[PDB]
């Protein structure tokens, strides 16, 4: 119990992360939360933003969370990778080409891959007919009813199976994925905030 | 049947991802020939965009030179976890992004409400974002009363924000060129979303 204490004392100091959007919406809450409870002594300073604001910003992060490509002179350890979904209402299966399509903002390399999609599947012109400024409306939007959409399996959490149909994402019969990275200088693991933090984040 | 063409929409974020959807869903059931094109952004953004819109909906002030109608005023809450109501200075406060008036006015009640430097600990792009920060009891924040539905009343605890004995507010407004209404798909939309 004394040295209990003494190792949750020992770990102290400040850390800083950087996460880009989806995943700090999603599973970053739940991880920060587990990680007062098991270090209270240790200060968080936490920014969410996209993932080419999180990169811009490298320099006031220990630790970065982002989706996209590894980032050069820095270790990367891939946390996971997302399919992408095509839903739509399951009751609508016919006519999904007269549904309004739903597009969040995002990277433009995947809208562009998102709409490519759309042309060869729906054969028939992609058009965001309703474009929203964050995911959580894109969701909102889905789940009301309105229209359809494509999402990563990381905001696919409570959207009814039986209200909606999914459909895999595939360009040339290759799933559409995006990875997910931790980056952070390998140096910095010797601070032990921010090396509970980083294993902390792998094991979820 | 006879109310048809097509409405161009553009929205400011909390109500869009608020009220919009089921606005939306009750105004393609009740005219289904009319197809409808939105766009969801910060109220600068739609403000920036107007001329791609018959009708905008946003917060914050009246547009000049339209017609202007006032949906709704917002109240705001400081809301902080039951389980910690002392020790509120020490838990890391929420901040969403938003308009550099409203962020200043949030600085300013916090410094003089927790007698103490207002800091941003944590920092988010998304209001989404800032309420499963907080509903997962990592820290505080402020919301509008929009934003507010499904937090636990038996979880959280609610402080109205005023500055100097004056609620901090912000007011909504839809606002159309007048000769839009002309259009009937407009006219219905105007009407449903001022009646909601
Ligand atoms: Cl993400
Ligand atoms: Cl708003």
């Amino acid at each position: 119990f004394d040295k209990m204490q003494a190792h949750i004392g020992e770990v102290n100091g400040t850390i800083s992360i950087g996460c880009s959007s989806l995943i700090g919406q999603t599973l970053l809450p739940e991880v920060l939360s587990l990680y007062n409870a098991q270090f209270p002594n240790v200060e968080i300073q936490v920014q969410v933003g996209s993932t080419e604001q999180i990169k811009a910003n490298h320099r006031d992060y220990h630790v970065m969370i982002t989706r996209g490509n590894k980032v050069m002179n820095l270790a990367n350890t891939h946390l996971f990778n997302d399919d992408h979904y095509f839903i739509f209402p399951k009751n609508r299966r016919d006519d999904v080409t007269k549904l309004p399509f739903i597009e969040f903002q995002a990277d433009p390399i995947y809208i562009n891959q998102i709409k490519q999609w759309y042309n060869d599947n729906l054969e028939q012109d992609y058009h965001a007919t309703i474009t929203v400024d964050q995911v959580a409306t894109c969701k909102e939007m889905l789940i009301s009813g309105v229209g359809v959409t494509i999402l990563p399996e990381i905001m696919m959490k409570n959207i009814s199976k039986e209200q909606f149909e999914f459909e895999k994402v595939e360009i040339d019969n290759e799933p559409l994925i995006r990875s997910t990275f931790m980056s952070y200088d390998p140096s910095m693991l010797q601070l032990p905030q921010v090396d509970s933090f980083v294993n902390l984040m792998a094991s979820f």
